């Protein structure tokens, strides 16, 4: 079997990453858990096994075969390039290699042949965005896309276990001491990098990451640029907007597309069926959709409400809903590490 | 002065109402406050003053000159029209008589030359309809609409005060008591008509109202319909995602549009500044853009995340908020009252055109 680590173990994604594993059909002989010196000496669960975590350093990879970075673009910048260079296979889920020329840019079920050309990296996308492309690849397939605009309803685990304990002790700070929304004290929400920081309790914070000169932020611009990498095509046209809403887990997204050629939405309905990865949940008559509570939990993409532009003879609407932290991040990495195995590519 | 009477005062809408006409620059001599047989005999404040309440009948609108509506769209049906044949000028913040061609539908920065033309009932838009056209008239004036897609992130105030009661309870249930989202029971939201109701704690729920044949849902229609009606363009295409959010008071949208003419970006964010009612919001260099959590409890409509689409040279998106009880709701409501008083508008009909539906 392999000896996989997990860097960052002790992290929101870290810990499903943990998850992931425990349920993988990757054989692992070895597991080891890394993060920085001051998790370094505590333990963690391995299925009933309990693992020592190791800091993080230039020379803690060796006997790696391989390792599944969640740590944040800073630590995979600096030892990413050691681990490849001892050969480890590196999954990275931060966004530090994704536009790097050398590096796949994979979600498994739209582009897992980019798998074969990889030099030590594998990036994992953005969660908003492999949601998205687990969606619209089957309509892709079929009809084309144009254009693609995406308003997105994303929960605060995608920014770490401090936002997650933030946001409850917003909300408890408002629902059992009166304290008004505005009055809440903040710290990490919208962007733990930016300057100020805002309650997200009872609010919808339009700022995911920190803004890039055009005025869309980083996280917009992932969306729009790890899309035209993934289904391998720059001239599909994608602008978003990034909203983060008072839910813990599961990013809902309202996603419009114009396709090439008109798609029924019987045939659309039917496409999105049949992809793997993408279940329909679609029955307005008894109120059937998809809704974040629900998703949590399962590696399925969800979609649902598709229905055609009112005006637009190609548009079509659809609202989509993932787990964050398992398609949208830990899944994705796990799929991607059983996937390099059962295509000889751990090597 | 005039004799006020505020239908549906002891709900979401109603106390807000209530608010926005004490703060009112409306001569009232006289408030009468009217909700169901069930409220009728108990008591409400106006300012210092102790209001009772009465049950809403064919016959509790002799004497008033205004009546503001907010008890529902059936009361509306059922009510207005008879207040209308009293003499009254109706004020009806529910969805009924909104595309009844006789009826003005007014958001008064936007439209209320169209006031001129009532006949006895001036309807007000749904809330999410209201804050996008006084973001976006500021740019149809000058530049043109073309197309509007919109996606909301609706707070649960505008679904009524149990919905608010439901939302805190769920939240309470899984922060204090340890339920799993999942396992919340739910009896009002998405929507208190249909059969089915799910959890909003930790949830977004892409259901506002029940659903019409075209799969859209009825909220999503109004924002179509209504936006049409206002900006008396019928060319104008609207598209909607209607969801509501774990958000008590205020509506946020994430709105795009695609201009007639190339509007330059700057001069967008100057043309929303500059239009009333609109405030701008927008430096991102110091993260400011609107937020539902600072629009409470203010009747502006606030506006930011003023951006050109990345490929479509006429597209913009913009990020909308405004408190939905307010200017969504009962500001719009007491601010259509104030311009009827101040352009000579409140006075009797001389022909009903609104079917009586109580004959029986
Ligand atoms: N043992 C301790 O002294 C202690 C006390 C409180 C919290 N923590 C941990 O700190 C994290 C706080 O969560 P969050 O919201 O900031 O982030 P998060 O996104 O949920 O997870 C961040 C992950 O990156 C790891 N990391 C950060 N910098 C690193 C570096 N230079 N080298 C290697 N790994 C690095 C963290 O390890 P670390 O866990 O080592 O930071 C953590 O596993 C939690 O994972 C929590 O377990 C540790
Ligand atoms: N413009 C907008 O977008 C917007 C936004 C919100 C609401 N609205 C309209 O306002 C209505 C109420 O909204 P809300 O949020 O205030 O709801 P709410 O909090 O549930 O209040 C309902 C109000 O309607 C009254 N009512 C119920 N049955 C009645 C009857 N048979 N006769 C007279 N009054 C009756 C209630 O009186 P009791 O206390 O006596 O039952 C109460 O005053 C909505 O249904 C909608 O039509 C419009
Ligand atoms: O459209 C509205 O403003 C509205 C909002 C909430 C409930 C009911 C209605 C209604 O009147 O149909
Ligand atoms: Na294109
Ligand atoms: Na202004
Ligand atoms: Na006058």
């Amino acid at each position: 079997g392999y000896t996989v680590a997990v860097v960052g173990a002790t992290g929101a994604v870290g810990a499903q990453m943990i998850k992931m594993l425990e349920e993988s059909t990757l054989p692992i002989d070895k597991i080891r858990y890394l993060a920085s010196a001051r998790s370094a000496g505590k333990s963690l669960k391995f299925k009933d096994q309990d693992i020592t975590i190791e800091e993080t350093t230039e020379t803690a990879f060796e006997g790696v075969d391989i390792a599944l970075f969640s740590a944040g673009s800073s630590t995979s910048a600096k030892y990413a390039p050691y681990a490849v260079k001892a050969g480890v296979v590196v999954v990275d889920n931060t966004s530090y290699f994704r536009q790097n020329p050398d590096v796949p840019l994979v979600v498994p079920e739209v582009n897992a042949h980019a798998l074969d050309a990889h030099n030590g990296i594998i990036a994992c996308p953005n969660c908003s965005t492999i949601q998205m492309m687990v969606a619209l690849e089957p309509v892709r397939q079929k009809w084309g896309l144009d254009r693609i605009i995406v308003s997105t309803y994303q929960a605060v685990s995608g920014a770490g276990m401090g936002a997650i304990l933030e946001t409850q002790r917003e909300l408890r700070e408002v629902l059992n001491d009166g304290v008004k929304p505005c009055d809440l004290h903040a710290e990490i929400l919208p962007s733990g990098g930016d300057k100020k920081h805002y309650p997200i309790a009872f609010n919808a914070l339009p700022q995911i990451d920190v803004f890039t000169d055009n005025d869309y932020t980083y996280e917009e611009m992932k969306m729009t640029k790890e899309t035209k990498k993934i289904m391998e095509d720059d001239s599909i046209a994608v602008s978003a907007t990034c909203v983060r809403i008072p839910v813990l887990s599961a990013h809902s997204e309202s996603v419009y597309i114009e396709t090439k050629e008109v798609a029924p939405i019987e045939e659309v309905k039917a496409a999105i069926a049949a992809f793997p990865g993408a279940v329909l949940e679609d029955d307005v008559a008894h109120q059937i959709y998809p809704q974040a509570i629900n998703a949590v939990g399962s590696r399925d993409t969800f979609v649902g409400r598709i229905r055609k532009d009112l005006d637009a003879e190609k548009g079509i609407h659809m609202w989509v809903v993932s787990d964050n932290l398992l398609k949208g991040a830990a899944w994705n990495s796990v799929q991607i590490a059983e996937t390099l195995h059962e295509r000889g590519l751990v090597r």
